[PDB]
């Protein structure tokens, strides 16, 4: 939307000659100074909110690295103690699996039973989506996966262990989405500063009309794109998880996972 | 509150205009420049400034998550290791929901008896209460639980460390939030920029007056709108175990985990 | 405060700066503030990215303290729930931890602990303490041999006496962190000279005021000097985060809660 | 760089400007340095910003790479103090491995490992690689399964067995944060935008510095735009962990580094 | 060798108030509003390089940090496990000490030989220094003595999982300092920046003199102290592994491990 806002700063600019040669004729001044007092305090807050923004994207997209790090490790565990147990190996990919598609859909507020019937019976299915969390069902289940070969005594406590250890990582990870997604740390602001730069944006030519005349749109469209694209960047920063290309691609992640997993 | 200081702004613009014509003669010339070292100045401190603010805010959320996640493992681990011993699931999970609820009656300066009863019996809960750390004392307890299941032999030493572990987790962030609350320690700062700022925007339509004339109150209070509404960022993310409306959803937060747990346990 | 000094002195220099402006073109001296406003707004550039480091420091020393808090909590719930029988032999642990703690204190505020051992060990212990270069160190040694010697006996396997350690590792990391504070000469290599930099900047700048304000120069100048003052100082409270006054950490009460805490949870 | 280019552009401009300040006033059209000022310290304040992202991308890189040969080297230890006499074993976990790092290059340079891969191991198990969706991790599994050939086999408990594979725990979330880097690239978007404001800004820049300096023009609006053209370089030289250029991180030569290790601890 | 810039700095103020007058020729003109752009653009780059160069000294800091907190505990928890066994106490802690002065060699590029006979029996030492990279060499026969305590069963797998796992806070450390060897990082932007300063302040007063008269050579010294200051800030930090006088002493380091590790076996 900046091609709209710069081609209307263009128009407040054109306004602004027009609208010039009357300033002392009916009043009003209006000076450098206080606009780059102000553009610089603008300049310093936007780049510490952005800052903010970035580190939420960053967070993000650890924790979804995580899901596929800890995945890959107990499938690798799986194969490498009990490398003999296949019909435990599918039922804990799928319920690993089943974990990542149900995360994403938790994130995006869509349904996961159609994932779910793909990959899991659906004497499953319904004892997940009963739960007031069914990702945290699908680890409870993959746990007991895990822990039946313990009583089966195929697996010993220590290796019991390891394996549960993933199941925490992948705990972690649940709670650490939840925790972007469900708070928001003050975002309400990132609409205020975007108001306060439009602002800023149509009033710089009433303000540079003084010193530049004919040049003030060539002037004050250079320095509101400068602006424009930076308050731009929160706006497709702070959102990791939302349907825009631009946030995480969780279901291009989602099936690398599912195509890792399989084997 | 901000916009009484944005209303009182147009009070200072109008008295700087009517207070113009005696500039020159009561001899006080003011000049935007000193302002403008003066408020990038300001811009620059209150950055740094919500930048630890800002930090603080996020490690109470980033603590009370850790909270979720490693209740929400403990008793998965029940769960999963003795799937048969729902005597202890009850008294470990009651043991946990009591730790989150203890916590945030800590933080919130109340009395944590209700929620407390609520999901113990009488006879501990006198010995949490008549602790000095009861928060602590409940974890004292939760861990007496898996000592028990161990002496019992029913919990080998490796099942019961990897329980223990969960514990510690809860043990550190229990340690977190009470020093985040654990005094504001001569952070007497973010009050004296406040006021700074406050006075700035106050002072600046006087050195705008004669660059701008009849334009000075609309300039003046977009800047102090500007530099307010940043300034005001660093108040909410300030207090983040508080009773406020952006604060953390500390009581939404504990239903959850309750919720979580006695879902996950079968009731 | 010492600043409050320093802004009479500022209200001095800028009426130096109003009788003294007539001798200007005669001896050849302008003074703008174009020049001026660049030092400043460098200056508090650097300011804010100093203040950043001092703060994370600080930050640093209160995470370290908490972190003793927790690891001795825990180590205490660990015997109180894989030996709830050996109560004699918590004591001699509960005390080698509370020794660890104040001979902390004292060998940050570089003081005598002896005053203080003697309170918590028997006499045998605390020459072998004050023998070796570094007590801390050496009280650690010790509750280590006090779980050692449980391991021995038989009353810990190997997994539960493991569970123990990690926290004596828990302390040994505080311990080298804390040295690592204050062996840290404080990087004053910038910070005595900012705030050195600051006053200058912040005398002059009347005399480069004087020339555009006239009378109005005190003002402004104080303004200005105050706003960089107070970012200045907090400095000089967070960087000695081991010392006594009234910024610096309060370490005798810290000690205390870790006291009652560990007391209070051996019944 | 092709930055002298640039440079190169901004002379010719500042003579433009020098011979065009009469035809200035052509509509008294003037162009102040002012809001070049507003504009030139915005950009600096969000390079700052930009290059900060860019540099904490590059450095985490850089982390990631050197924690493989820490892992792969504690991983031949272990498999030198533990199991001091197997050789077969010390020779086919080392192939391994080396195997895994190569082809960690390759995988981040979107280039072909069967030569590496046919250098290190028999293609008996090239192929089980080459086949595999993402060849690294099929490399992982394969380590896992002599590790695990050497559980099931007795020569290693579960205890030992567990160290070991917390390492290729080690060797996993490296991997990870790789692909990370590489697949999921934060939005890259703005870097290349800014390269276009900081570029136009300088070469405008001339003609609005001229009605300042005259025929000192070009002296000094070369220098600016070198200070701003260079901290902006930072963006490309650290952007660009895995690809090839001499600014880059020298894979090559850190596989090179890591295999004459490995090689060098198996004699 | 900063205040050679000082001087020189003096100097050319002196220069600006002499030469100004041949300024009418042509038309070479210096304002101070580009060089108060300049200034700025380059405090702001300043700023977030010292940034970079701080986390890079601060690292280098915590990695010494914990050789020393890692070798203290493997040392204790050696005594409180195998409190019998001095005869292999004495070698670990040969063998630990060699693996600080050999890591500080190593930085300094420097010849280990003169510490590691001192310090290691001449068949270990002539192995170590025939290795290419001797520090690992040395973390692999530390790995040898605890591996054939557990080949003794003088130590359980668990009590050996204890202690390996301090040898891994050791290969940690070991690893990080050599990525902090193997910088510079994009190849010297630092210096570019230092150049560029020089360059703004010994250029700078040719700008004031016009507006400061005799005032130049002091305003100027001013603002090329604080600049040069600030900047002088990275070169200390930039190389901390270094023989100069900023950076970490490592000597005095390398001594008190030593002392500690020798003040922990009645030695
Ligand atoms: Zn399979
Ligand atoms: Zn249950
Ligand atoms: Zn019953
Ligand atoms: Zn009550
Ligand atoms: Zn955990
Ligand atoms: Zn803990
Ligand atoms: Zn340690
Ligand atoms: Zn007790
Ligand atoms: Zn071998
Ligand atoms: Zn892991
Ligand atoms: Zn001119
Ligand atoms: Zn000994
Ligand atoms: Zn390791």
């Amino acid at each position: 939307k900046i091609i709209f806002r710069l081609l209307l700063n263009v128009l407040m600019s054109i306004i602004a000659i027009i609208s010039y040669q009357w300033y002392e004729q009916l009043g009003i001044h209006l000076t450098v100074a206080p606009f780059s007092l102000l553009g610089i305090a603008i300049a310093i807050f936007l780049g510490f909110r952005n800052s903010a923004s970035y580190s939420r994207f960053v967070e993000a997209r650890n924790l979804w690295g995580t899901v596929l790090i800890a995945e890959r490790t107990l499938v690798r565990q799986l194969r490498n103690i009990l490398p003999a147990e296949h019909d435990a190996h599918r039922r804990i990919v799928s319920y690993l699996v089943a974990f990542s598609w149900s995360l994403k859909h938790q994130l995006r507020k869509t349904d996961p039973t159609a994932d779910l019937r793909r990959l899991l019976p659906e004497e499953r299915v319904t004892e997940i989506l009963a739960s007031s969390m069914p990702t945290n069902r699908i680890l409870l289940l993959a746990g007991n996966e895990i822990g039946q070969l313990r009583e089966a005594g195929k697996l010993s406590d220590i290796t019991y262990g390891l394996m549960d250890n993933k199941l925490d990582e992948l705990a972690h990870v649940l709670g650490g989405c939840e925790r972007l997604a469900t708070t928001p740390v003050p975002f309400a602001y990132t609409l205020i500063l975007q108001r306060t730069v439009y602002l800023f944006c149509t009033l710089l030519p009433f303000a540079l009309v003084g010193d530049l005349h004919y040049m003030t749109p060539f002037v004050s469209v250079f320095i509101s794109y400068t602006f424009l694209s930076f308050d731009s960047l929160a706006e497709e920063l702070e959102d990791p998880f939302g349907t825009a290309a631009n946030d995480l691609p969780l279901n291009a992640m989602c099936n690398t996972i599912e195509r890792n997993l399989l084997d």
